[PDB]
């Protein structure tokens, strides 16, 4: 009801698995706001943001040759096996070495292509030392069949390291085009695998069936969703904005994480008692806003580049695509209206639709209502295009 509750209350609308900050740290903050420690209150918030931003993710991807490591690594990086920078390493092995692949627009996220353990005379242990297992947040164990012994021995060596690991069963689509002229045809895969684990002295483990081709029609949505949950809270935000924008819910989950960061930021910069109006912009604020808009656009796959490589796929004109959404106009110069008049209208619209988000007479600075507005605009666009991207399919 008062400010301290308003601050932590904002996070109530996000279930445990989608919080960008821990409930313990949140209470420690509300606590300081109540004890009257402006030092530690702005300090706490500030460190939580620094730790959230500076988080570096390192995903190890392992498995036999042709299991699907390259395509998985590319699918998460949101790029085609052909596109520039794609992890087009079928049977590299011109070096039985570990290969790193950064995320195109979201650095801090790095996938590692690990040479199958069966391509080296290294025992389950020696292998992970050379591969530097200690450098990874989690492991993606990929298998085409129903997993081999090697896969289990790796997991065992990994769990003995307190590290996370996930069993991903790829090529399911390539196993459906052999039973058509889905149903329990999946149970099969789900069974062979479960029988392999029950064959290597381990309880039944979670398994994620999926096709790199049909990027979002199986356990893929559940996996990505699970990776985020299992990640230490502070590591969530950076890996979440990097995931592929496959479903509305994925887009939405991204907005929810980003809404939370805008909130933490607004409070860090200090609340004000003057109603937002943007009567005077300021060049430093305009530059910040321009970067925020650019970032969000990248994250939701609606930036300039992404729109270009979307027109050639529809044989339409870039400008034609841009007209389909609203995010690209915001900073598009016009003789008819100033960027100030426009931004001013944005704030007014926003606050009339959402209120000020805080108790009476307390408001975030103008720049943050704007950042929320841009966030809504950009997520809607993503859902717009994505939607149109689904009509023109192959079925
Ligand atoms: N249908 C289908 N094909 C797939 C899938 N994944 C990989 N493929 C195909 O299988 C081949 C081998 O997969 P690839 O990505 O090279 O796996 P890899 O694990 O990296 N091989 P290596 O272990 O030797 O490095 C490629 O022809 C690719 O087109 C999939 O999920 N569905």
């Amino acid at each position: 009801n008062d400010l301290p509750s308003s601050f932590t209350g904002y996070f109530k609308k996000f279930n445990t698995g989608r919080k960008i900050i821990s409930q313990e740290i949140l209470n420690l903050i509300e606590l300081r706001m109540r004890k009257g420690n402006i030092q530690l209150t702005n300090s706490a918030i500030s460190d939580a943001l620094k730790e959230i931003d500076s988080s570096v993710l390192n995903v190890a991807v392992t498995g036999e040759t042709g299991s699907g490591k390259s395509s998985f690594i590319n699918t998460l990086r949101g790029i085609g096996n052909e596109e520039e920078g794609a992890a087009k390493t079928g049977v590299v092995e011109v070096t039985m070495e570990r290969h790193p692949y950064k995320h195109p627009n979201i650095p801090n996220v790095v996938f590692w292509d690990l040479p199958g353990i069966g391509s080296t005379n290294f025992p389950p242990d020696t292998y992970l030392e050379k591969m530097k297992f200690y450098e990874y947040d989690f492991f993606i164990i990929i298998s085409a069949t129903r997993f081999k012994k090697n896969d289990i021995d790796i997991a065992k060596a990994i769990s003995m390291m307190k590290k996370e690991f996930y069993f991903v069963r790829t090529k399911v689509d390539s196993d459906i085009t052999n039973e058509a002229d889905k149903e329990k045809v999946l149970q099969d895969i789900r069974l062979n695998c479960v029988n392999t684990f029950r064959e290597n002295g381990i309880a039944e483990p979670p398994i994620f069936l999926l096709s790199n081709k049909n990027v979002c029609h199986y356990d893929f949505p559940v996996l990505m969703d699970k990776l985020i949950s299992d990640l230490p809270i502070y590591k969530r935000h950076n890996f979440m904005v990097s995931l592929p924008n496959i479903t509305d819910s994925v887009i939405e989950k991204k907005r929810q994480f980003l809404k939370q960061r805008i909130w933490l930021e607004g409070f860090a910069a200090d609340l004000v008692n003057i109603i937002p109006s943007l009567t005077f912009l300021l060049d430093s604020d305009l530059e910040t806003l321009k970067k925020s808009m650019k970032f969000y656009r990248t994250v939701f796959g609606v930036d300039e580049t992404s729109l270009q490589r979307l027109a050639r796929d529809w044989e339409i004109e870039v400008d034609q695509v841009e007209a389909m959404i609203k995010s690209p106009a915001v900073f598009k110069p016009t003789d008819e209206e100033t960027i100030q008049e426009r931004l001013s209208r944005y704030i007014q619209e926003f606050c009339l639709a959402n209120g000020y988000l805080l108790p009476k007479n307390s408001f975030l600075k103008e720049i943050f209502y704007l950042k929320y507005y841009f966030l809504d605009m950009v997520t809607e666009d993503a859902k717009t295009l994505l939607k149109e991207i689904c009509l023109k399919l192959g079925r």
